[PDB]
């Protein structure tokens, strides 16, 4: 398990340059060509907008043709492998019609379930916190925006609040989980 | 050099898998009752918990208006690299010639802040939602990282703040 930090110190799962410029083409972070030219423009604080071949890069929004961009710093960090009980598992919920929380992938009060689950959403959120994601539940289509922490029915436009919280682990749970 | 990641995977500078802290400049302070805080946090219905007459708001991640964070315990150790591969971040403000002056360098009026890029990057790394006071010439300013603005406390004139790296060429890397 090896990470680099992006331009906002975000952990991202060395390279010949001290920097690596990428854009998110769902589901993969792709290397820009002309990384040194991008960096040189970026290091001029007067520059917001540049063109790199087919691409309009916007440093103020950190987007390129509406896709998120990032700058990885090269200094790598290697995880010290510990018992998995010390790793946080994140659950994802949406506010249902009974004004309660259903976990993604579990049954709504109307006997409907998303195909996406907490593991699917945490993996996408970790990779791409400014992501928007399409998903199915029952007979309906939805967009989830990590930035707004909302899901929207693409047909009706009804929004529901999204919440992300951990699986609870007590100090007792920690002792048991040391075999 | 060892880091761990917060609740939003941010790199930060334990017997539980979690460590709950609030930021009172200049220090991240440990909450007492970390396990009780975590138990409330793992209930997605809970936004407000009060402990010791201190009001935690999980929606804003504040406590009595100070930022809070939840550190994950798994540590990550820096791979030894030449320092030419380390990014240095410069901080600038929009001056009266609507050009950029680096913090700590002379304005068009021959005035300079005491604070510099190293001071601001260090504070920004620790506390991205930080608001801070600083002096330049004979005037006092507030700098909000979130707004990326400095405001003269007296006149209320705002100036835009920008953070960009020192440029390092592939040639610089070879030399
Ligand atoms: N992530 C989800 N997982 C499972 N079920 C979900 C999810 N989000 C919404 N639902 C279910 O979808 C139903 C409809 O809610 P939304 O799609 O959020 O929005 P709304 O516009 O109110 O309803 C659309 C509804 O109109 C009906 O004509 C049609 O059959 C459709 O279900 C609710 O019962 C809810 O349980
Ligand atoms: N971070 C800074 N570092 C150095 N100099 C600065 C900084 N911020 C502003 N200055 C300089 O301070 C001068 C005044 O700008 P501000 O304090 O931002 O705003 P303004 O409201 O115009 O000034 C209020 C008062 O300040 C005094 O200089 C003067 O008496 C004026 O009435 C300008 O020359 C500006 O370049």
């Amino acid at each position: 398990k090896e990470i680099c930090l992006d331009h906002l110190y975000r952990g991202c799962q060395h390279f010949h340059l001290p920097y690596r410029w990428q854009l998110f083409i769902l589901p993969t972070w792709m290397d820009f060509q002309d990384m040194e030219y991008i960096e040189r423009a970026y290091c001029d604080p007067q520059i917001e907008i540049i063109v790199i071949e087919k691409h309009r890069i916007n440093f103020k929004k950190m987007t390129c043709d509406s896709y998120p961009i990032r700058r990885l710093s090269t200094p790598s960090f290697v995880e010290k492998t510990l018992n998995s009980v010390f790793t946080t598992k994140w659950l994802w919920y949406w506010r249902n019609e009974l004004n309660e929380y259903t976990q993604y992938g579990h049954e709504s009060p109307s006997h409907t379930s998303s195909e996406i689950n907490s593991a699917y959403l945490e993996s996408f959120f970790h990779s791409c916190p400014r992501g928007v994601l399409q998903f199915h539940a029952g007979s309906q289509n939805y967009e989830l925006s990590f930035q707004g922490m909302i899901q929207t029915n693409i047909a009706s436009k009804t929004q529901r609040h999204v919440v992300r919280r951990p699986v609870f682990v007590s100090s007792k749970d920690v002792e048991q989980k040391r075999r």
